[PDB]
Parts: C-alpha cells; sequence; structure tokens
C-alpha cells in the first residue's frame, strides 16, 4: 500500500502525527469535514509524493456520535464511544473526539506538511482537541525504555486481527481503533530495579525477551494483555506505540494506539489492565503511567470513507 | 514484482532510460527481435542481480505494425498505431516505433548497462529512433518546476488502471503504453507568473495543493484531463514522466508515458488537451510544451512476451 | 513478509547465518526442541523489532530422521535424508543434522543475536554441528568471481518453484532444503585464464553475461543445473549461496542453500553435476570446490511447525 | 569535530532541540550548573556514541549575567544581555535565559535523549524557560516556503565570522549566539502573492535564486542584513534556522540562531530590520513574523567551557 | 569542503557535469562572464544548500587566452593552451574552451539545475562547446570494465600534487587542470581476451589488483603514467573520470579530467601515452579510445577567482 | 583521511578485521613483509577505491622484535614486548605477534578482501597466529551489553592522547597498539543483576550514564581505567573495541585494542586492572573476561612505514 488512506497494516516510522478533532454542531461543518476526509487521499499524495520512498501514510477515525450525524443506516456492528473505567487504583477516562487523523512518515516534515494541510481544509468546521508528535526511541523503545510493540502481529496474522471481516461485511476492511495518550511518573519508575520493571512488564528490558512462564507475574503487562477465549484461541490487536513528550514541561509519554476487527478484544485488555484479573490484581504500569485520552473510532476502509 | 520484466506497476524511480527502437525488414531481424524480448528476463537479471536492492525494471512494449508481422493470429483488442491529434496551433504526431523498452532503477548505471547489453543483443536487428535518459528532478517535479505524478492511482486502484482484464482475457494482465517526448519553452514559461501557471496546471506550485472548483480554469491541465463518464465513472491512467534534456542544446523536457487498461482513456485525455473541451479551449501547457514524439505500444503480459514470436 | 517465521521468499541480504544441529535422544531433548522452533517468532521478533527495517528473517528446516521422532502421524511426501554421491572425480557427502536455521538480515548484529537466543534456548537438549557466518560479496559474487544467484525465479515464479503445492495438501506452504557447505581451491582456480573460468561457470565474468548456445560447453555449471522435462517445462529452484571464510586457515567458502517444493529437482542437479550429464560429463565447478557437508531438511509452513 | 561540545561549525541537521535555562539564585544552584555544563562532554558523548553516524552535537551558550556570578575577571569583550528593539511597527524583546543548550543530530531521539540527561544533571539548580524541538522542513524551507539558511558562509569564511578571533585572546574559540523564537501569521502571508513574497525576501521562492540589483527592494530581508563597513568589506553571520509548531495551537514558527565572533554585527542586522534603513523602511518579514523571545550567550570555546 | 567553489579536492561522486564555454569577443561578453564566475558560488548555494548532505561542488577553470583578455596584469606561471600532440598511430587534439565548468553531487538533478543556473546566467555572452553528462559505473568502473582512479593521491599527497604551491605565491591554492573526452571502441576492446586487457591496463580487471614487475609490460597504461624524477620521486596527478554515452550512436566514452600544481606532470602522461617510451612503444589504451576533446584551464583559488 | 594506511583516528565502523602474523625468519621473509607492508597503501587503494564512501582504513603495527630486524639503527622511544601481567586469579599473557593489520569498513567484504589481498601477498613469508572478524553490536554495545567506546577523546584530545609528538620526533605521527582478545563467561555474567553489573562497569546499562562519585565503586572498571598523574592531568588512550564470536564454540568475545602515544598509559590501566589499585582491588570485568592474547606493537607514520626496511 504506497499513498491510500486506511493503510491499518503499515510497518512502523520514525515519526508519526496523531491529530484527534470534534466537529461543529452546525450542518456546513458536518459536509465540509465529510467532503474533506472522504478525499483524504487528495492530500495524502499531495505531500507524500514529494518523498521518493513514498512512506507517508494516513488513516481516519470517525467516533460513534458523529458517524451517527452522516449516515442512519448503515452503522458497523460494534462502533460506540470509548468506555471509561473506574478500577480499584486506577481510572482510564473517556474523551471528546470526533475525528481521528494517524499520520505515520520517515520524516517529521511530511507527517507536520499532511497535517498543516488537513487542518486548514477543515478550518472552522472542525478544532483539535489533542495532538502527540511521536518519535521512534532509539530501538524501537517506549520512553520507560523498554522495547515497545514486538509481539504484534504481521502478515496474514494481522490482516485477521486488524480487519473485518466476514462477520460485518458492509464494512469489510475497517477496523476499530482505540488511542490512549499516557503521561509517565519518571522518577518513580526510576526508583524501581531493573529486576522490578521487568516484572512489571513481562519481558527483560535490554534484551528484550519473554520471562519463562514459571517466572512471569501475574499482573505484568505481558499477561494481563494476553487474550485466550474457552476454545483456547488467542486474540491479538494491532498496536502502534510512539513516544513523546516535553522537557521542561516533565512530560514523557507513550500514545497508545491500537486497531482491532473488534473492539471487544482492545476492551478486554483494557478492563484486565485497570480492573485486573483476579479482580484488583490490575497492571503495575498504571502505577507508573496515566492515561490523558480515551477515544475510540471506526476506520472505514478505503470505499466506505470515499463515499460520505 | 522484483526483476520480473513487465512490471507496470513499479513506483516512481531515482533514473530511467526510455529506448524506443524500429525493427529492420527481414525475417532474421524479426525473430533475433523476438528472441531478445521474450527472453527479455536474462539481461534484466544478469545486470539488476548485481544491486542488492533489486530497483531494475524493464517494461517491454511492441508496436502495432510489428505485432502484425509475429502474431497476425491473434491481437489484443484495441492495439493500433498512435493516433496523430492536429489542432491550430499545437499537434502531437504519430511518430515510428516497433519497440518500446521502459526501463527505471534507483542508479544511472543499471539503467545504462540494462539498455546496453539489450542493444548489444538486438545487433543490427534494430535501431534506436528515440533514447532518453531520464532522472528525476528534486521532490518529483518536472522542470516546469511543479510536482508531477500526484494523482496518479495507487494498489488496486492502479491495476484496475492499467491491466487488461476480463475485457480481453486472452491478453489478460497486460497494459497499452503511449509514450511522448515533450520540449519546453523556459523563457515563455518562465515570463508568466506563479499564479498563472498554478491556473495552466490546476495546482499551487510549492505546495502542490488542488485549486478549488472555483478557482479552477475549464481549460487547465488538471480539469482537462479528468475523465468522467455519463455514469459518472472515473477513468484514470498511470504516468510515469521524467526531467531531461541538455543545456547546451537549451532543450529541457518532460518524457510523458502513460499506460492504460483501454488505450481510449489515454487517447481521450490527449483529445481534450490538443483539441480543447469545449472545442477550442485546450491546455495551455502546450503553449510551453511541445511533442516531439508519439507513438503507442501493447505491453504484452510476462506469459504472453515470453511466447513471441516464435 | 515481515518478522514471519519460514519467510522463505526473501531477496538476498547483507548478512546470513547458517546454524545446522544435532538433537539429543531423550525425550526431554525431543521436547525442548519442539517447543523452541514451534515457538520460533518468539525469539524472531525479540531480536528483528528492534530494527525499524524489519530485516531480519528465520527460516526453521527438521530432518528426516527427527521428523520421525515427532510425527511418525504424517510426513511430507518427500521428506528423506540427504543422499550422497559419489561420482568419477569427486563426491557428495551426506552429513548429520536435525534442526537448520536459515537467518538473514541487513546487519550481523541481528543474525548473531537471533542465533544466540535460539542456541541459548536450546541448551544441552542439541548441539551446533556446524555454523556459518556468511556475507555479501561486491555485487553479489561467489569468493570464485562470479555474479551468484542471477537466474533465480522471482515473484510468481519463485512462490511455483519453492512451496509445496495441492500435491500434498497436508504441507501446503512448505519447502524442502538442502545445504552444502563448499570449500575453494583458490590457487587452483586461479591458473586458469578468465575465459576458461568462463568456460566452467557458463556466464562471463565481470558482466554476468549467459554465454550463448554455441559457446556454451555441455559440462557448463549452467547447462549442468538446467532442468528441462519431457514437456520442454523448467524446473527450477530458488538458492540463496553466500561467501563466508577464514583467511589464516586459508578457507574460502561457498554455503550453497537450495530451495525447492519437489528435492528432486535439486537432486537431479546435484546428479548431473557429481556423476555427470552425459555420465563422466561432470560440473568442472567441482574440480575447485569440495563439500564439506550436505544435508536435506523439510521446511514447514508456519501453522504446522507452529503445532509440532 | 565528532561528539565534541561548542562545535558552532556544524551543517544542518534533520532535528534540533533549543533549550534556554535561568539558574536558581542560590549559591549550590550555581555550582551545579557550572559542574554540569563544564562536564557536558560526557552526557553527550553518553548519548552520542550510540548512533554509528556520530551525527549529534551540542553548544552550550551562558549568558552575561550568570557569566558574572561565576566569573570576575576573565569577561569577553561584548558579551552583555540582548538588546531589545522598538521600531516604527515591529518589537524585538529581550527575554530571560542564563544557558543555552543548541542540540543538533540527524534523529529526533538522540536529541530528546541528550536535553533529558541535561535537564535532569540539572534538577532544581535551573529552569526550563523556552524549549523548541525544530525540525528540517523540504529542501532546507522555513514555514514561510523559503529556503532559508542559503548564504550562509562556510570552511574558512565560516571560522572567521563566527569565532574569536585575535581581537580577544583569551576567548579565542568562542562565540556570541543570539536566538530568536518566531511566530508567522500564516493567513496573513498566504494573501500575498508568489512574487509579493519574493519581493519581501530577496530571492525566488521555489528555484531560491537572489533578484538582480536593480529589482532587489531596498527594504528586503536579504538587503537589509548585507552588512558592509566603509571600507566595503562584507561581515557575516552563521544561521541556523529551524522549523517548529503546532497545528491545533495554529503556531507557525522559524527559530533563529545566529553566531558571530562579535555581536556588534548580529545586532546591526537586528536594528536595520527592526528600524529600517533608511530608517522606518523596514523588514517586511516582520509584518508576517512576531519574535516572542531574544536572548544573548556568550558560547566559550571547549578550554573555557571545561573550566568553570 | 561544504558548499565552496575550487574545491579540487573533493572524493568521487555519483554524478557530475562538464560544461565547457567559449566567452563572446565583447568587451560586455568580456564583464558578464566575469561576473557570473567570480561570483559562482551564489548559484552554488542557491542549489546546493537544498540538499541536507551538501554534496555538490563546482571548479571554475579559465583558459589562457580568455585569462589574457581579463588579466594582462599577471599571469600563473603555467597557464598556456592545451599542446596538441601528434603521434605515430594516434593523436590528442586542442580544442576551443575559455570556461570549464567541473560540477560534482550526489544526484544528477543537482548538477543540472547548477548548470542551468549558470548557463542561464552566461546568457549570449558565452557558448557551450563540450558537455558531458558523467555518471558512476558499478564499483568505479570506466566503460572498458576496469577499476579507475585507484591509484590517486589522497589527503596530504592530494594537495601536495594539485595545489600551488610556494612557488607561485600570487596563485597558492590554484591548480590546473586538462580535460579530454575519450570515446571507445567497444567491439575491438571486447576482442580481447581479458588477460589481454590486463597487459594493455597494468592491473587485473575484476579483482584491481596491480601486475608485478615481470608480467607488467613497458607500454601498459599504469607504466607509462608513473612519473618518477631523477631523485627517485613521483610525481602525482588528482584525476576524476566518468562514464558518459549514448546507446543509440553507439558512443561510450570517458571523459578524463586531470589536476595539478605544474602541468607539465599531465603534460609528460600526455606524451608518454601518444608518442610512446621509448618513442613509438605508446599506450595501446589508445587503440581503443579516441581523445574528441583536448583543453587546459587554470583554477584560480577562492581569492583569485572572487577578484575577476 | 580517505584511502590512507595508518589513519589511527577514524570513527568506528559496522566492520573490522584484527590480523596478527608472525614472520619468518629468513631474510627474504623479512624483506617480502618490507615490501608489503611499506606498500600497503597499493591494497589498500584496490580494494577500497571500489567503494563510493571509501570507508576502508588500514592500519599497520609492527612488533619490538621483528622492528630490530629491519631498523637496528633507530628505534622508537617506547617499543618493547608486551608486558605479561600476573595477579592472583587473572592473567593478561604476552603472545606472539610481528604484524598488526587492523582493518575497518562499513562493509565486511572489504575488511575481507583487504585481508585476503595482504595475506596472500605475504605468502609463506608469514603465518597468521590470530585473526578477528568484528561486528558492531546493536548501538555500540559490546557482549555484555554496556555501551562501550563512550569516553574515547575525540578531535584534538585524541589526536594528543594516541599520536607521538615532539618527545619523540624522529617518530612523530605513530603509536603504541596494545592488542587483547578477551572471551566472556556469558553465563556467569547473566547470574549478575543490572545493578551489579553497572558496578561492575560503572556506568548504567541501558542509558550509558556514569555513575556519581558516591555510587561508583573503587574497583569499577571505569574508576580503575582513570589515570590522573600527581599534577592532576588525565592521561587517555584511543580504544576501538568490536565484538566476535561463535556460537557454536559459546565463544563471545570483545577484541580489545587502545592506541597511545605512549604506552605506559595504557600498561598502567592494565595494573590497575589485573593487579588492583590500592592492591588486589582488582577490576571485575576480569570475573567475566578473559584475555587470550596481548601484544604491542609500534604504529609508524606513514613516512616512516614507506621506508621499511627497505
Ligand atoms: C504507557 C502505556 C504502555 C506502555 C509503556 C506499554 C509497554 C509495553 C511493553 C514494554 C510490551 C512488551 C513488548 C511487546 O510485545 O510489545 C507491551 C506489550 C503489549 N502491550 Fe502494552 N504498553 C502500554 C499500553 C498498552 C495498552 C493500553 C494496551 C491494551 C489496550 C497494551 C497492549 C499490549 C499487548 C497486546 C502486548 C503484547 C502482549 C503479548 O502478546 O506479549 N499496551 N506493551
Ligand atoms: C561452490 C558451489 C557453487 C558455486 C561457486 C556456484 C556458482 C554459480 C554461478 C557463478 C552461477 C551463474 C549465475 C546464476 O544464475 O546464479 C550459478 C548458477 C546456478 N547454480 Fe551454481 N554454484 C555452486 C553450487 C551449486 C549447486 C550445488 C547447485 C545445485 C544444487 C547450483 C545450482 C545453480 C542453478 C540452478 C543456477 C542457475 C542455472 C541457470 O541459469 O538455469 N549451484 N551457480
Ligand atoms: C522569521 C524569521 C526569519 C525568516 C523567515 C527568515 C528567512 C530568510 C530567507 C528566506 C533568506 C534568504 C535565504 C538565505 O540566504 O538564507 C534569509 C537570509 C538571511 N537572513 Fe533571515 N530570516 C528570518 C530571520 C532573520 C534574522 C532575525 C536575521 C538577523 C539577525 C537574519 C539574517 C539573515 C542573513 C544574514 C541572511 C543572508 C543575507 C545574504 O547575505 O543574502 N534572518 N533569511
Ligand atoms: C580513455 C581514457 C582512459 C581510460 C579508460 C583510463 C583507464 C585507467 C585505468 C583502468 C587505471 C588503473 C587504475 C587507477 O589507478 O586508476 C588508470 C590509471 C592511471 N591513469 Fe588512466 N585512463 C584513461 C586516460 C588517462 C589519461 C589521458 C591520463 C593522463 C593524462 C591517465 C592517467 C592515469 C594515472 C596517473 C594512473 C595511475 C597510474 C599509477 O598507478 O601510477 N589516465 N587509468
Ligand atoms: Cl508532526
Ligand atoms: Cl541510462
Ligand atoms: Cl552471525
Ligand atoms: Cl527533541
Ligand atoms: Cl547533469
Ligand atoms: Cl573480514
Amino acid at each position: 500500500a504506497r499513498l491510500a488512506p486506511q493503510a491499518v497494516l503499515t510497518p512502523p516510522s520514525a515519526a508519526s502525527l496523531f491529530l484527534v478533532l470534534v466537529a461543529g454542531d452546525s450542518d456546513d461543518d458536518r459536509a465540509t469535514v465529510c467532503d474533506v476526509i472522504s478525499g483524504i487521499d487528495g492530500p495524502l499524495k499531495a505531500v507524500g509524493f514529494r518523498e521518493l520512498a513514498g512512506s507517508l501514510s494516513c488513516v481516519v477515525g470517525v467516533g460513534a456520535q458523529f458517524w451517527d450525524r452522516v449516515s442512519a443506516s448503515s452503522k458497523p456492528a460494534h462502533l460506540h464511544p470509548f468506555v471509561p473505567l473506574s478500577g480499584p487504583v486506577h481510572s482510564a477516562p473517556s474523551t471528546p473526539g470526533d475525528l481521528l487523523f494517524h499520520i505515520k512518515a520517515a520524516r517529521k516534515d511530511l507527517c507536520f506538511e499532511l497535517g498543516r494541510q488537513i487542518v486548514s481544509a477543515l478550518g472552522s468546521a472542525a478544532t483539535v482537541v489533542d495532538e502527540v508528535h511521536g518519535f521512534r526511541y532509539f530501538d524501537s523503545r517506549d520512553l520507560l525504555g523498554f522495547v515497545d510493540g514486538t509481539e504484534n502481529p504481521t502478515d496474514d496474522d494481522a490482516a485477521d486481527s486488524a480487519l473485518i471481516g466476514d462477520e460485518d461485511p458492509d464494512f469489510r476492511g475497517g477496523s476499530y481503533v482505540i488511542v490512549q495518550k499516557y503521561l509517565h511518573d519518571m522518577s518513580a519508575w526510576n526508583t524501581l530495579s531493573t529486576e522490578e520493571q521487568e516484572r512489571v512488564i513481562g519481558r527483560t528490558k535490554l534484551e528484550n525477551v519473554e520471562l519463562d512462564d514459571d517466572a512471569q507475574p501475574s499482573n505484568s503487562h505481558v499477561t494481563l494483555n494476553t487474550i485466550v477465549d474457552d476454545d483456547g484461541v488467542e486474540h491479538d490487536i494491532l498496536r502502534d506505540h510512539m513516544a513523546f513528550g516535553s522537557l521542561g514541561e516533565a512530560e514523557y509519554g507513550t500514545y497508545f494506539i491500537g486497531y482491532a476487527k473488534d473492539p471487544a478484544v482492545t476492551e478486554l485488555m483494557l478492563r484486565r489492565m485497570f480492573l485486573g484479573e483476579p479482580p484488583g490484581n490490575y497492571d503495575r504500569v498504571l502505577d507508573f503511567s496515566t492515561a490523558a485520552t480515551g477515544t475510540l473510532f471506526f476506520v472505514p476502509s478505503r470505499d466506505v470513507l470515499e463515499s460520505l
């Protein structure tokens, strides 16, 4: 997929832009927004074509509520606003957003330029409500210093995990994407030893190897995020984390973004993380990371997107 | 597709070579030509294997006349010579060519060496009548200074636009390619202002953003080259422009090359360009660009290519 | 084919590692081996995910004997051990191996690190019986100075040539691989003129252009390794040579690895080379190269491998 | 210069970090700050050594006031706080800063990591007061769309322009650096035609060619920033602009940074820009760009820096 | 040596452009030419600054006749026109040129664009009399298939060899350059065996290893081009060949460019090649290469050039 | 410095080759050896010219014994065999070698091919006694998992540290290089925790940050290898480590190579490491790393190198 919108399956990139917008309550607003995101390949190629590599991609997400404003029937099976979580200790807020632009390329400028054109076409019809500029941090690490995104599926595995789906054939090729902007408590995290940190995560730190079953804490992040159903089938999401931050504001962040053919999978992971399994046995990553956003979007296929 | 001939759908490259040749009249000539082209997979790997990235590609095109010498039996549905167009001030000549090699690579030497080995194999069985060494100019601009190749289809849209399907199943996976070598009038073009240039093209110059409907002249190159049928169904082609030129001769060029599943789409684009729509409302790019060549070729799929003549 | 085990079709690489191992007889060995190899994309992802480019790949092969010890249930049609060849002047030995790891990447460190993790995870359950650290030598040459790999099938051709096959539905997507470690007599080779070396190979040395029919000796490496059936159809294999060696030991090597959906094609090339066509008219490449190893492995699809 | 602090002469980079800090009024503050910036190569190599290319560099600037707190004699000839400007229409503010870290590398992460280590070593002894993450925008353009930094001197030209100087031999190898964070009025600027924009700048837009003398407006940026003395000697600075911004905050910026052996040159340019020459005939770039900062720092040589 | 005119010492490049021009006789011509060439780093920076890598370079040469028309004041010691050579079988013509632009970069577009700007700035004041678009051919080979440029001096050696010179203080830092455009007879060349071609050159073809003393013919290109003085000191030049050509015209070329602090060294190589050592024993490279041009230019230092 | 031999100051590379050889006893042997090494500029260009970046470099080192066979006249100030050290549990053997080739490039094949042509020229006039194919391991870490090479001097500091100056003007621009091939005990080392490993080294593991004075053991590798004279003047060396190993043999290595203007600086580092400071307070890296070789060589400047023997 070179220069196509809704390229959910792209590998990771040196640079990302996450733009989250709310739509004008007006009628003229709903119409410009629709006509801009439905002609999204225009600016995608307008920027992207200037780089020989063609690394630029753009996935458009539309939140449940705005989807209702532009389409009666049909609606995809699982589109709903992001479900908030109130855990023993930690909370995942559900925050506003009608549009997501998830932008990737090999260079920052390519990203920024696509974002500039998008934001400009929208004018006063929409309002930026969250904006992260992500960046690869050494060998795909997060600011907690672990290699992050490892066990992502790929090739056929990834298409079955992320993309609808004979099960909902009107929206075949689409996906459900959840975003969460996490901020970290660096100083707290740095008071753990490497080994404690590894126990919190589920893998070794430098060498990025999974801890043995007989050594792998039942509340480790890896454990809480493994999903096996009754039949013993595993269910995976496609994740695309990036680091971001501000030195002066002491803000160090991980931007979570996860794609799935069914958001039941992503939501189950989030429940096991915030509420624990067994209940109360929650993910220690949450002791060091706080989600400031939580938004759920439908990712239309190219065809479905182009028709709005 | 890596080191396979007839890879129509390859992304743009840093360097290209376009060779157009005319075949000899004899029966020797025609059979040498069929050997070289049906076994083009050989020189392609002989050269291209030597570069780890395997960027080298080579698409072979056969003209309508030569096709009749080789396979009178069985002609693809729309293969004919290039249709010359002739407007009041600007014309699109129909110039000779039996063979097209459209070569792309990340490096000049690979393009050159492949060309060299091909030309060497043909020997006196063919003559080069056009040769262009193309090169990427800045951020994929053409010598007029505009980003060029932008609205080209990609992925599935591209395959559908460019390759013969069910409509002509005997030649599924082939294409029709048209080439034209254009020369520009740089000082004429430089007397225009940016804003005027933008009105000629249909997009802003630096930022490559499409002009909105209301600012978009009916004879902008973009407007004229938009093909929408009565059904309201859009028809695209796959274009592959490269810059070329010579500073001493004051030649500044764009080499045009368009692939289509049906050349009717390309031919209509050319009519709207040269004859205008409504009539006489022609494409002002042509005020600054003169076509020195125009030739149509059939691009056989690999299976078909391997069978000539034989 | 990003970070998938059994990516047989991958292109040449700047670096590769070839590991051959024998398993222990203990049932516990039997089981360690099967754990590690069936979970192979754990380490493949543990390591490979640290490279932005994702160039790392790892193909696992399993020997006939070892397959039997683990799945007397079903066998792939052509899984037998490597057949030794004993020819008028030169011979191809049949040497041990239960496991092949064919590892490739853009960098040595990735190859070495994947190997480190595999070997170490197999612990005393297995023993490295041959180890070759291969490298790209100039413009895809081998140490005899010829561009080597030129006539490999690509894309569809390659899949047809290398992957099973309606002809064996239970092992669809797998392959058979034969390795042979060759050592060259450099000084002898250098007494030939370039033209002589060209006559041995079947192609020109610098330009890598195939010699025409009337100047192609009938025992050139190329003629011998052309396999055309009675209907005039050509049967190809997918090959992956790398250079290797040691300056002080005066070892200058070519590691041969050949993939095919039916190893009989490979095996036939080997016979025409070693014994000759017609018999006695053998590949003069063998006057300057000696096979120190010869082993055949079955390459399972991901599904079959994941379930061993 | 690989991995040396005070590498004023480095070429431009894909990524930059500009950090401006104020020092604690305390005594313990003055001491940690001194010992951190005087051991600045420690973290420079600590981060920089992890990249094969070694593209990371770090220039440290110390403002006049803090310089006084740590050194009586000696003081460089021209160190003083940045002079504010009140022009016919436009104003250059003079804003706080004791320390500048001007950081460059081929990757964002390298920059951010160096900044993280610096800010962390400083702890509560200093406070970030300005922070820009710059990025190359296409072919060295600024967000106004012009190629920017063209006429920079280089090689010997650049060392004579930027570096002291037999004229002040205690501080030979040092430099004076002025920074200004500009924000742009994109919408206003976009209402000019290309040709007007070119007249404002002094060069053509796409092709980056200098306008002819007989066509070059006397109030163009190029004109106002050409410095010839009585004898007709030209005086140049070394400039190292980067773009930065925020889509949601509609902030589009150019970060100015200019190095000179004598700040008289930079200040004269700034006077001709804000006040005009003839007076009132000012730089139209200022009609579209507003400076939010203005700070002047001394850039000690390596030797002078290491001794504090 | 970043974006400086008269960067004689730069390494090989992937692309280059060689422009030779004759000036008109009008005094206005005289002056246009001198404006453009003395301001040459204007365009060099206009173009070159757009590439992050800064690989673009441009060396200006000036012919003897044209120098006279512009500076009868002082002349560099060795500035005379190219001396034709007329030998037993082959001749080197002396062809016109007043200006040389030797342009190099990592990409053709940079070369072409610098050329476009120069030629266009010279307008009708000058005429391009020869134009070669040179390219790197595989591993630094020329179209005869040999690695070509191997024995170039580097670093200090190169400066000693190419740059004037206490021996001519007024033109310290300049050089003399000789260009010759060669066309090859490819078919004739291919009738030689590789060994014969090696005997012609003086080195092995694929491995680029120098033939040992007893197998080096006395008329090999290498022997002939070895210049050793009476004290046994070797005098070298700095060379910059590129391949060029046209497939349809069957033109396969090597563009020779040679730099030296004293052109007599270059000139002597030329004599030993064309006329032979001993006389008649001439460079058999000339049986397969014909010089279509031959011109000598003086290469001013930046200071001298900037003041013409 | 591009394609010049004896480029001591080159930056780290992706690949290296370290060859150590012993010369034959004859007079033929010694003169072949002097031909090959004094004209090493030839193979260096023969190989290295073929790569556009010109990353290839080759530094030649001559042992003290062989130096006496070639230039009894005139010996540089500090040239002697490697001084073996012998502590209670860990030793630094002094192992044979007359010749060192320290080869660096961006690619393995260039290193290999240069080695091949050198070894081929020497013929039976020399024997390889050690050979290591080094490789960059992740973000310049060594097999112990730590970033390694960090505090190496750069620029002028480097030149001053590594090259002979006024002190020995007959050999200005030369150096003294010491090599040791270390083998690691990976399972011993893996039983430690990160924090302990950090205490062994003197820096944090992932982030490569120096530990502060108060957390910094007196026998950390970093502490022991800091050389400060009574004047309070620091003395550094130029180090060039590469990883190497073989998975089947369970060999995991660090190849050490240090350059100094005076080998006294390197030798003292080794004493503090092996014999400890205060005495017995040795470098715990040595609990996990065993030296299999130790050899000292003089690195002649180019001018000096060109003159042997002759
Ligand atoms: C600050 C937020 C987060 C940090 C720092 C973090 C970090 C990690 C790390 C270090 C790993 C192990 C490497 C890998 O296999 O990718 C991991 C794995 C994983 N993470 Fe998280 N993560 C975060 C948020 C989440 C959230 C919110 C979800 C679910 C909605 C999640 C889903 C997963 C999954 C599914 C895996 C792979 C588990 C497996 O199959 O081994 N991540 N992440
Ligand atoms: C020392 C070991 C070997 C060396 C140096 C060697 C070298 C070559 C060279 C130089 C070519 C021509 C370029 C190309 O198409 O790759 C070639 C072709 C070939 N080689 Fe070999 N080879 C070796 C072993 C083998 C073995 C053992 C087999 C079969 C099991 C083999 C199968 C082939 C095939 C199938 C081709 C393509 C022939 C064609 O054009 O159809 N190679 N090899
Ligand atoms: C928003 C702020 C600014 C923008 C967008 C801007 C943009 C430009 C552009 C487009 C050029 C022509 C290309 C070049 O030669 O670099 C230029 C040149 C120049 N600029 Fe500015 N600039 C800005 C601020 C300044 C400031 C504050 C100074 C002085 C303190 C300055 C000093 C120069 C100098 C010395 C030149 C080269 C003049 C010559 O010799 O041709 N820049 N800048
Ligand atoms: C068609 C034109 C030419 C071709 C194909 C050619 C080819 C070669 C080749 C293959 C080498 C050996 C590798 C090397 O050191 O570069 C060489 C060396 C050399 N060439 Fe030529 N050359 C040509 C013209 C010339 C001319 C006209 C000169 C002198 C004006 C010349 C001067 C040299 C020098 C100085 C060397 C190095 C000799 C040495 O080892 O000392 N080249 N050239
Ligand atoms: Cl961005
Ligand atoms: Cl070409
Ligand atoms: Cl390896
Ligand atoms: Cl940053
Ligand atoms: Cl050019
Ligand atoms: Cl090696």
